[PDB]
């Protein structure tokens, strides 16, 4: 079982912070720049960028499999333009699973044009628990999560066989 | 500690994460504070996660 659906409302969820200015030209759609459907990339909503503080209760009755990013800038200038704050760090919390990202800021090799870095991570929370996420900046945070139930197992096949 | 002991020692140690840093300064009286746990082959320093868990 596999569905699709809104953990975090768009419209709703950051009122204090600008969901709108999180794209680049790494992920490019129609020409223009663009980001994951199932992320946001949030920025300040000038000058400021508020303590965020964000939680779901699973309130469905299986698995939810909830996916976020973390965004090392490549330069300090670069840090204060989203983030406005030198100094930042991200949080996310379980009742199995708790982590705190800091930023990397430092000059990467230049891959598909960006110098910066996003790491992305994964966490499957259990029916009547409940995910927490506290950031300071440098945080991407989930649009879409995955009600899922899992089976015994499978296996991908990478293949140009025809699918019938 | 030195092992006099003629056979391997099991050592079990805890770093405490406390939710807020009034908790950490109740607690420890120090909010930048430390752990640093050592052998001959073995060496970890470990800082504490201030935040609020589930």
């Amino acid at each position: 079982s596999f569905e699709r659906f809104e953990i975090f409302p768009k419209t709703s969820s950051w009122p204090n912070h600008d969901s709108d200015k999180g794209v680049t030209a790494a992920c490019p759609h129609a020409g223009a720049k663009s980001f994951y459907k199932n992320l946001i990339w949030l920025v300040k909503k000038g000058n400021s960028y508020p303590k965020l503080n964000q939680t779901y209760i699973n309130d469905k009755g299986k698995e939810v499999l909830v996916l976020w990013g973390i965004h090392h800038p490549p330069t300090i200038a670069a840090q204060e333009s989203l983030y406005q704050n030198a100094d930042a760090y991200v949080f996310v919390g379980t009742s199995r699973y708790s982590k705190k990202f800091k930023p990397e800021i430092a000059t990467r090799p230049k891959v598909r044009d960006q110098e910066g870095r996003m790491n992305y991570y994964w966490t499957l929370v259990e029916p009547g628990d409940k995910i927490t996420f506290e950031a300071t900046g440098n945080l991407v945070v989930p649009r879409y999560a995955f009600t899922m139930e899992r089976d015994a197992g499978s296996g991908i096949i990478i293949s140009d066989t025809p699918v019938h």
